[PDB]
DNA sequence: GCGATCACGTA
DNA sequence: GTACGTGATCGCA
């Protein structure tokens, strides 16, 4: 039983409760809320938001840091909330976040399945209440209410089993002092969004259309045909089959026609550079000019992200429209659209500080290898002195490939990819690519060590865990499948790394947060990515953020070797470099 | 409309 | 054959 109220009272505003405050658009950047429940000690109570959003006393309960509230996905109703001008403090418990701590494969994306966790089922999954895709709508009040009010009472009784769990894995404190933090930060970068010059944009775009009509005429003419050259059908046939151009590699369907194999095809007709060109330009007008175009708010100039907290098995953001974290940066005319995201007021510049190789110092602390932690205290060049330890020679007779071919074996560390891929990549036999990381594994013995180590303990414990207690739980590690089982292997090496570098930057934000508040400086975080933290300020702050952003991030944990933070500002993302 | 598929951008 | 998010095509409704 549940009150569906129509006022809000005295017994409402405990100062412990489940609290649901239901956005269902799935950008919930300035969106509805539908519904509220809430669930104390006192009862279960339905509220009409109208209603409750104008309670002088309901508003002065959210925003009360003692009045705890437990909720799933906290930082959906914060921003929700800040866009109708009313802060969310007191969130204690984020049932997500637990969930996602405990184990990121389960992939838990509602209640239900968080409470499925604890055989907890008196709750429907949010697609049976809302539908699927196109039929997706807000039902009746009623259904709504039962609903919100069984989501409400869910994470009441959940709270306990999971801060239960979660202290046996020794993760209340990441729960507690990082990721539910992390998540008021994120939601107040989300909020404030990034301003985006859209005239330089549709400039930019403008200017494609007109490089793009140009080459894609020039592509029908050396076809002796028009065709759809966004179909990579059609354009198997057109190279595979009437240029009669030889088939490298092929994909489950058809021809493979990857960047990858249509460079190789390059010298044997003028079409396929100018496919590849084609290609990368269609790439930057289609998914980033047109892209970000779409998803500006035209109030604000603004792009708003949302942050998935919950979602990567390595403990890493992603970010979802626009996704920001994969704006072009190694070829100029993909890196100028950085130039689009300026600072949201006048006399304001973007600072950027990134990490320099904190993957691999990750790695060098944790496998305590004394060559890899050498090599970092000594500031070196890690690719560098990589080819110099590989190929056996002295710094002078590094050659550009051999510098590649090493920062390609640093790579395949970082992400762990496979053996196989290092030889892919490096475009070599198999063969010669063990060879290469045999060469590595004796310059870097203490590297082997660990790789050997941690699948073991992976294969021993069922799980590797991050520097801040952070798991991923690796079933496959045992499967008679090699390719299955080698992934798994994979995982185990890589995710320590992957998972320590994100709690690093994590606390970072954390720390960053704090003291800028504690400096009063205006200046504010909008962006992370992977490695990078960006934000804009004042102009007469730049000094001041040149000497304390490289300070925090530096000093978010003491490692064995160095932590190194990179930091440039300008009046642009693009020359924040 | 909706998925499966291919391709490609970042870290 | 790493982490993910997005756009296009395409075949089946």
């Amino acid at each position: 039983a549940f009150t569906l109220a129509d006022r809000v009272t005295e017994e409402m505003l405990a100062d412990k409760a489940a609290l649901v405050v239901e956005v269902v658009e799935e950008n919930y950047h300035d969106a509805p809320i539908v519904g509220i429940a809430v669930v104390n000690e006192h009862g279960r109570f339905f509220l009409r938001p109208e209603t409750a959003l104008a309670d002088p006393q309901f508003v002065a309960w959210l925003g009360d840091e003692t009045k705890k509230k437990s909720m799933f996905d906290s930082k959906r109703a914060a921003v929700a909330l800040k866009w109708k001008g009313i802060e969310l403090c007191g969130v204690s418990f984020d049932l997500l976040l637990a969930a996602y701590l405990l184990d990121p494969a389960q992939g838990v994306d509602d209640v239900a399945a968080a409470a499925k966790m604890k055989q907890y089922e008196a709750v429907r999954p949010d697609e049976a209440v809302y539908g699927k895709g196109a039929k997706r709508a807000v039902p009746d009040e009623p259904v709504l209410a039962e609903h919100l009010v069984r989501k409400a009472a869910a994470i009441w009784a959940l709270e306990r089993p999971f801060l239960d769990e979660l202290r046996r894995n020794e993760q209340d404190r990441l729960l507690v002092e990082l990721e539910q933090p992390l998540s008021s930060i994120l939601a107040e970068m989300e909020f404030a969004g990034v301003k985006v010059d859209t005239k330089r944009l549709e400039q930019m775009g403008e200017e494609l259309a007109e490089q793009l009509r140009t080459v894609e005429q020039r592509i029908y003419e050396l076809a002796g045909q028009e065709f759809n050259i966004n179909s990579p059908k059609q354009l198997g046939v057109i190279l595979f089959e009437k240029l009669q151009l030889p088939v490298l590699k092929k994909t489950k369907t058809g021809y493979s026609t990857s960047a990858d194999v249509l460079e190789k095809l390059a010298p044997y007709h003028e079409i396929v550079e100018n496919i590849l060109h084609y290609r990368q330009l269609g790439k930057l007008q289609s998914t980033y000019i047109e892209g970000l175009l779409k998803v500006v708010r035209p109030d604000t100039k603004k792009v708003h992200t949302i942050f998935n907290q919950a979602l990567t098995q390595t403990g890493r953001l992603s970010s979802t429209e626009p996704n920001l974290q994969n704006i072009p940066i190694r070829l100029e005319e993909g890196r100028k659209i950085r130039q689009a995201f300026v600072p949201s007021e006048s006399d304001w510049l973007i600072f950027a500080a990134d990490y320099s190789q904190i993957e691999l110092r990750v790695l060098a602390h944790i496998a305590e290898d004394d060559n890899l932690m050498e090599a970092f205290r000594r500031d070196l060049d890690i690719h560098t002195k990589t080819a110099m330890d590989i190929f056996q020679v002295s710094e002078d007779e590094v050659t550009p490939n051999m510098r590649r071919q090493a920062k390609a074996v640093n790579f395949g560390i970082v992400y762990g990819i496979s053996d196989y891929g290092l030889a892919q990549n490096l475009n070599i036999s198999r063969k010669e690519a063990a060879e290469f990381i045999e060469r590595y594994f004796e310059s870097f013995p203490g590297v082997k060590r660990y790789m050997e180590n941690i699948v073991q303990e992976a294969k021993q414990k069922g799980y590797v865990t991050t520097l801040l207690h952070r798991r991923r739980y690796l079933p496959d590690i045992t499967s008679r499948n090699f390719n299955v089982r080698s992934f798994a292997e994979r995982m185990a090496m890589n995710t320590p790394i992957q998972g320590s570098a994100a709690d690093i930057i994590k606390k970072a934000m954390i720390d960053l947060n704090a003291r800028l508040k504690e400096e009063r400086l205006q200046a504010r975080l909008l962006l992370q990515v992977h490695d990078e933290l960006i934000l804009e300020a004042p102009k007469e702050e730049m000094e001041r953020l040149c000497r304390l952003v490289p300070e925090v991030m530096e000093q978010a944990v003491t490692l064995r070797v160095p932590l190194k933070v990179d930091y440039h500002y300008g009046s642009t993302w693009y020359d924040a470099k």
